[PDB]
Formats: C-alpha cells, sequence, structure tokens
C-alpha cells in the first residue's frame, strides 16, 4: 500500500515499524496532503544532503519560517569556545541534578533535561541563567510553530507571542554588546559584516538549534543503555565509551527525524522524477536503519564496527543524524562534548540507575522525536 500516510497518528505512534516497508517499496513516497515527497533510502538521502546546489536548504539568517559562509565563521565561534564552557556545562548538570538526589528518583526529561539543554544554550549566548524558565517556555512556543503540521488558533497565537517575547528580550542585549562586547557568541556576532535584525534571526536559529536535539539525545541514550543493561555496565566501567553510546543512539533513534530541502531545477532521485520548487523530506530514521549502510541495523549496539567514532561527529560521518557534507550541523563538535559531560555526571551521580517500576516508555514527535518522559530511580 502506497496509499499509507506518514503524517498519520498511526505512523507517529511508531515510525521504526514502517521504514523498512517505505524503502524497498515506496522510497520516494509522495504525501498527498502537503506538496512534498518523503525520501527514505540512505544513498538517496545522503546524495541530497551532499549537494545543496541542486537541493538548496534554507539559509542560516532568515527566520525559521512557518514550517553564505558565516557557517565557517560560526563553526569556530562554537569550536574555539567549547573549552571555555566546559566548566559551565559541568556545573549546570551538577546544579540541576542536586534537587533530585536523596529523593532517589527523577524524570530525566521533565525534571532535568529540557532545563539543562536551555542553560547550556544560554551560556553559549551569554544570557542571564536566572531567566531560564522564561526562555524554555518561549523556546518551546516557537519550536511548536515549526515542529507542528498544523496548530490550534490558541497555540498559533501563543507561538507568535513567544517570538515577540523572544525578540524584545534579545534585541536590547544585541545593542548592549554591539558597543560593549563580552566574550560570548552574541558578543562576537557583532565583530568583524552583520546588521542588528540579521544578528537576531541568527541568534534565534542557534537557540532553536542547540536546544531541542541536545535534550532528546541524552534521554534516548540513557534509555537505550538501560534497556541493554550489559552495555550500560560496559559504559560504567570504561567511560571512553561514552561517545560511541552518543553516536550509536544518534544512528539508532535520531532526534531530528526529517530534513527538508527546496528543489532548484527539475531533478530525479531514486526511480522517481520530480518537479520545480518542491519540498522533499529526508527520512533520517529510515536511512540509519537501511541495511545497505548498516548491517543488523535495528540493533542498538555501541560496539558496532560499522559505526566509526573516528568520524561519527564530522561532516563525513556514517549515520546521517547531523545531516551530511558541507551543511552538516554546525555544532557537531559542541554536541559531542556537551552530551558527553552530562552523561558522565549522570552516571557518576545516580549510582545504580534503573528504570522505575511500571515505567511505560513512549516517544513523541514527527519532525523531532524523543521520549515523553524517562522515569529513572537510583541511590
Ligand atoms: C544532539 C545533537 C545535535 C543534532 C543531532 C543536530 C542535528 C542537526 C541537523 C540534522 C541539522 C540539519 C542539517 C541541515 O539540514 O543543514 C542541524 C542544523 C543545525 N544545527 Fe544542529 N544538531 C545538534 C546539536 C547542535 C548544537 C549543540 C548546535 C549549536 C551549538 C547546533 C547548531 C545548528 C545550527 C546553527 C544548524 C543550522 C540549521 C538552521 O539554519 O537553523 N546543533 N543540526
Ligand atoms: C524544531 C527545533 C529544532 C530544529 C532543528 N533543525 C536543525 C537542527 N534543529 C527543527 C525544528
Ligand atoms: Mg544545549
Amino acid at each position: 500500500i502506497k496509499l499509507f500516510s506518514v503524517l498519520s497518528d498511526q505512523f507517529q505512534n511508531n515510525p521504526y515499524a514502517y521504514f523498512s516497508q517505505l524503502r524497498e517499496e515506496d522510497p520516494v513516497h509522495y504525501e498527498e496532503s502537503i506538496d512534498s515527497y518523503f525520501i527514505s533510502r540512505y544513498h538517496d538521502v545522503r546524495y541530497i544532503l551532499q549537494h545543496p546546489d541542486i537541493f538548496t536548504t534554507k539559509s542560516l539568517v532568515e527566520r525559521a519560517e512557518p514550517v553564505a559562509k558565516r557557517r565557517i565563521v560560526v563553526r569556530s565561534f562554537i569550536g574555539d569556545a567549547l573549552d571555555h564552557l566546559s566548566p559551565l556545562i559541568k556545573q549546570n548538570a551538577e546544579n540541576l541534578l542536586a534537587p533530585y538526589l536523596e529523593r532517589g528518583k527523577s524524570d530525566l526529561v521533565n525534571d532535568f533535561g529540557k532545563t539543562f539543554a536551555v542553560c547550556v544554550t544560554m551560556d553559549m549566548l551569554g544570557l542571564d541563567k536566572r531567566d531560564h524558565e522564561k526562555i524554555s517556555e518561549w523556546h518551546s512556543g516557537v519550536a511548536d510553530f515549526i515542529t507542528s503540521i498544523s496548530q490550534s488558533p490558541e497555540a498559533r497565537a501563543h507561538s507568535l507571542w513567544c517570538s515577540e517575547q523572544l525578540s524584545q528580550y534579545l534585541m536590547p542585549v544585541i545593542k548592549e554588546r554591539r558597543v560593549n562586547p563580552g566574550s560570548d557568541l552574541i558578543s562576537i556576532l557583532c565583530t568583524s559584516a552583520l546588521s542588528d535584525k540579521d544578528i537576531l534571526a541568527l541568534i534565534l536559529n542557534v537557540l532553536l538549534a542547540a536546544t531541542e536535539p541536545a535534550d532528546k539525545t541524552l534521554a534516548l541514550m540513557i534509555y537505550h543503555l538501560l534497556n541493554n543493561p550489559e552495555q550500560m555496565n560496559d559504559v560504567l566501567a570504561d567511560r571512553s565509551l561514552v561517545p560511541r553510546a552518543i553516536a550509536e543512539t544518534l544512528r539508532y533513534k535520531p532526534p531530528v527525524q526529517l530534513i527538508p530541502r527546496q528543489l532548484s531545477q527539475d531533478t530525479v532521485v531514486g526511480g522517481m522524477e520530480i518537479k520545480k520548487d518542491t519540498i522533499v523530506f529526508c527520512m533520517i530514521g529510515a536511512a540509519n536503519r537501511d541495511p545497505e549502510a548498516f548491517e543488523q541495523p535495528d540493533v542498538f549496539n555501541i560496539h558496532r564496527e560499522d559505526l566509526g567514532i573516528k568520524s561519527a561527529f564530522s561532516g563525513a560521518a556514517r549515520h546521517l543524524a547531523f545531516g551530511s557534507g558541507i551543511h552538516n550541523c554546525v555544532g557537531t563538535a559542541f554536541a559531542k562534548n556537551e552530551i558527553e559531560i552530562v552523561a558522565n555526571i549522570v552516571l557518576d551521580k545516580m549510582r545504580n540507575i534503573r528504570l522505575e517500576e511500571d515505567f511505560c516508555y513512549a516517544e513523541s514527535g514527527l519532525y523531532t522525536r524523543g521520549p515523553v518522559s524517562l522515569l529513572v530511580a537510583f541511590d
């Protein structure tokens, strides 16, 4: 059945049950609802993410809207700085965890994760960490505008308010640093090219970008490590394993699930010929589960020889969770080091971590996916 819908409740309840069938039967799957093709095969996807002259993306300055080489520049402003934020990402985790020790339990997504990911992004932007609640809130409100297929008139209103709220918060902070630079990212954005309203739309995009996926990765890892208790023990003993666990969780259950692209000319991918101006969706989950790229692909295995940690976190990595080529996630380097730091602390701090009694595990999200909650218990 090619008639099946990939925006359907049924798809969303468990996408990994259906990818297999999309590849090998309807790889360039047309969705009759939007005017968009969903591409599910690894090589078909990777070629698209390789060449953004044919499959153009949306640039790193314009608004993340209703859904050239500052990359270089931003890349090193993360890269050079990620070793200055190492003690702060470190304190963030420790500070945020302290409430939940002794109680002996926590929900790593609701009690801990969302709030941690936000505080990191805030140190990277140099905003005042006291305001983390305001921000997580507004940050979701816009995240929604983007993630959602459609919205209620209440939500759409609320999302618009959040952007309004976000703008009027950041913008004075932009001018303050344009004239008195700090040593944060916003501070650098205003040094040696860019205008005020442009620097805002960039900050807004980095905020959206560094925040949501970080959350989800740490949680997906903890969950897949506790679900293979013997691999969890593997990580507990030799900590150098953390990155592979990060990586394999990335291939396994990629936080960002779809990558879109606009189509320049008329071009063929797979068996199907497409047409101009059309948005096609890369199905990352589907690609990281293609036998063609990974053997035993539906097995969480941190020790898999076909992962390749040497490059799991670069422009030319095996999995497509960070995208591919010259448009790969700008903070890949940063993503590694951030998640690494928490994971390590979590393990250090929640001795004898286990899943809570009667913990029923569930995931949510079409564009970006992750656990609704992860209920863990500890000493
Ligand atoms: C859990 C780790 C992360 C994952 C899996 C991830 C994944 C991705 C993916 C798949 C893309 C789209 C590639 C494309 O279509 O061009 C992307 C874009 C991007 N990422 Fe990440 N990312 C992560 C963490 C981060 C962090 C920590 C930062 C900032 C330090 C960051 C900054 C960006 C930026 C600026 C973009 C460009 C998209 C835009 O224009 O808004 N990412 N990321
Ligand atoms: C909502 C939140 C974040 C994203 C995103 N796109 C690339 C990296 N992160 C997309 C939608
Ligand atoms: Mg973060």
